[PDB]
Protein backbone atom coordinates (compact mmCIF):
# COMPACT_ATOMS: atom_id res chain seq x y z
CA UNK A 1 0.00 0.00 0.00
CA UNK A 2 1.02 3.63 -0.47
CA UNK A 3 2.82 4.94 2.61
CA UNK A 4 2.21 8.58 3.55
CA UNK A 5 4.94 10.51 5.31
CA UNK A 6 3.83 12.56 8.35
CA UNK A 7 4.96 15.85 6.80
CA UNK A 8 3.31 14.85 3.52
CA UNK A 9 -0.04 14.50 5.29
CA UNK A 10 0.56 17.68 7.28
CA UNK A 11 1.36 19.83 4.23
CA UNK A 12 -1.58 18.41 2.26
CA UNK A 13 -4.24 18.34 4.97
CA UNK A 14 -3.46 21.26 7.31
CA UNK A 15 -4.74 23.81 4.74
CA UNK A 16 -8.12 22.05 4.73
CA UNK A 17 -8.18 22.25 8.53
CA UNK A 18 -7.23 25.94 8.41
CA UNK A 19 -10.11 26.50 5.99
CA UNK A 20 -12.51 25.23 8.66
CA UNK A 21 -10.90 27.42 11.34
CA UNK A 22 -11.27 30.45 9.06
CA UNK A 23 -15.06 30.12 9.13
CA UNK A 24 -16.57 32.74 11.42
CA UNK A 25 -19.04 32.42 13.04
CA UNK A 26 -19.40 28.78 12.05
CA UNK A 27 -16.16 27.23 13.34
CA UNK A 28 -16.26 28.83 16.81
CA UNK A 29 -18.18 25.99 18.57
CA UNK A 30 -15.78 23.42 17.04
CA UNK A 31 -12.42 24.97 17.97
CA UNK A 32 -12.25 23.18 21.35
CA UNK A 33 -13.62 19.98 22.88
CA UNK A 34 -17.21 20.17 24.04
CA UNK A 35 -17.19 20.82 27.79
CA UNK A 36 -20.62 19.51 28.93
CA UNK A 37 -20.26 21.00 32.41
CA UNK A 38 -19.30 24.50 31.28
CA UNK A 39 -21.96 24.40 28.54
CA UNK A 40 -24.72 23.14 30.84
CA UNK A 41 -25.43 19.98 28.83
CA UNK A 42 -24.62 17.09 31.20
CA UNK A 43 -26.28 14.58 28.84
CA UNK A 44 -23.72 15.18 26.08
CA UNK A 45 -21.44 12.22 26.80
CA UNK A 46 -24.50 9.97 27.15
CA UNK A 47 -25.26 10.71 23.49
CA UNK A 48 -21.84 11.39 21.95
CA UNK A 49 -19.58 8.43 22.74
CA UNK A 50 -16.53 9.52 20.69
CA UNK A 51 -16.11 13.30 20.92
CA UNK A 52 -14.06 15.12 18.31
CA UNK A 53 -13.19 18.74 17.57
CA UNK A 54 -10.85 20.86 15.47
CA UNK A 55 -8.18 21.21 18.16
CA UNK A 56 -7.95 17.44 18.63
CA UNK A 57 -7.70 16.91 14.87
CA UNK A 58 -5.00 19.58 14.70
CA UNK A 59 -3.03 17.91 17.50
CA UNK A 60 -3.38 14.53 15.78
CA UNK A 61 -2.08 15.97 12.51
CA UNK A 62 0.81 17.64 14.36
CA UNK A 63 1.78 14.39 16.14
CA UNK A 64 1.60 11.94 13.22
CA UNK A 65 -1.47 10.11 14.47
CA UNK A 66 -2.88 9.79 10.93
CA UNK A 67 -1.28 7.18 8.68
CA UNK A 68 -3.81 7.58 5.82
CA UNK A 69 -5.64 10.70 4.60
CA UNK A 70 -9.00 8.99 5.16
CA UNK A 71 -8.31 8.69 8.90
CA UNK A 72 -8.17 12.49 8.98
CA UNK A 73 -11.36 12.73 6.90
CA UNK A 74 -12.99 10.25 9.31
CA UNK A 75 -12.19 12.48 12.30
CA UNK A 76 -13.58 15.57 10.58
CA UNK A 77 -16.76 13.66 9.75
CA UNK A 78 -16.91 12.29 13.30
CA UNK A 79 -16.97 15.90 14.50
CA UNK A 80 -19.76 16.68 12.03
CA UNK A 81 -21.81 13.59 12.81
CA UNK A 82 -21.54 14.19 16.57
CA UNK A 83 -22.97 17.69 16.13
CA UNK A 84 -25.74 16.51 13.79
CA UNK A 85 -26.60 13.72 16.22
CA UNK A 86 -26.67 15.77 19.41
CA UNK A 87 -28.03 19.16 18.38
CA UNK A 88 -31.50 20.15 17.24
CA UNK A 89 -31.86 21.00 13.55
CA UNK A 90 -32.72 24.63 14.38
CA UNK A 91 -29.67 25.17 16.60
CA UNK A 92 -26.66 27.29 15.67
CA UNK A 93 -24.22 24.42 16.15
CA UNK A 94 -26.27 22.21 13.83
CA UNK A 95 -26.50 24.83 11.08
CA UNK A 96 -22.87 25.85 11.59
CA UNK A 97 -21.92 22.19 11.26
CA UNK A 98 -23.77 21.99 7.95
CA UNK A 99 -21.81 25.00 6.70
CA UNK A 100 -18.48 23.53 7.81
CA UNK A 101 -19.34 20.29 6.01
CA UNK A 102 -19.97 22.21 2.80
CA UNK A 103 -16.63 24.01 3.13
CA UNK A 104 -14.77 20.83 4.00
CA UNK A 105 -16.08 18.78 1.07
CA UNK A 106 -14.96 21.53 -1.32
CA UNK A 107 -11.49 21.79 0.22
CA UNK A 108 -10.74 18.09 0.69
CA UNK A 109 -11.66 17.00 -2.86
CA UNK A 110 -8.68 18.47 -4.77
CA UNK A 111 -6.38 17.50 -1.91
CA UNK A 112 -7.43 13.85 -2.09
CA UNK A 113 -6.79 14.00 -5.84
CA UNK A 114 -3.30 15.34 -5.13
CA UNK A 115 -2.54 12.71 -2.49
CA UNK A 116 -2.08 9.03 -3.28
C1 LIG B 1 -24.29 23.65 21.90
C2 LIG B 1 -23.07 23.07 22.58
C3 LIG B 1 -21.91 22.90 21.63
C4 LIG B 1 -20.87 23.80 21.38
C5 LIG B 1 -20.45 25.15 21.83
O1 LIG B 1 -19.32 25.55 21.59
N1 LIG B 1 -21.30 25.85 22.58
C6 LIG B 1 -21.04 27.24 22.94
C7 LIG B 1 -21.01 28.16 21.74
C8 LIG B 1 -20.09 29.20 21.68
C9 LIG B 1 -20.04 30.03 20.58
C10 LIG B 1 -20.90 29.85 19.52
C11 LIG B 1 -21.82 28.82 19.59
CL1 LIG B 1 -22.94 28.60 18.27
C12 LIG B 1 -21.88 27.98 20.67
N2 LIG B 1 -19.99 23.20 20.51
C13 LIG B 1 -20.46 21.97 20.13
C14 LIG B 1 -19.74 21.16 19.10
C15 LIG B 1 -21.64 21.73 20.83
C16 LIG B 1 -22.40 20.49 20.70
C17 LIG B 1 -23.25 19.98 21.82
O2 LIG B 1 -22.33 19.82 19.66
Amino acid sequence: KKIFKPEELRQALMPTLEALYRQDPESLPFRQPVDPQLLGIPDYFDIVKNPMDLSTIKRKLDTGQYQEPWQYVDDVWLMFNNAWLYNRKTSRVYKFCSKLAEVFEQEIDPVMQSLG
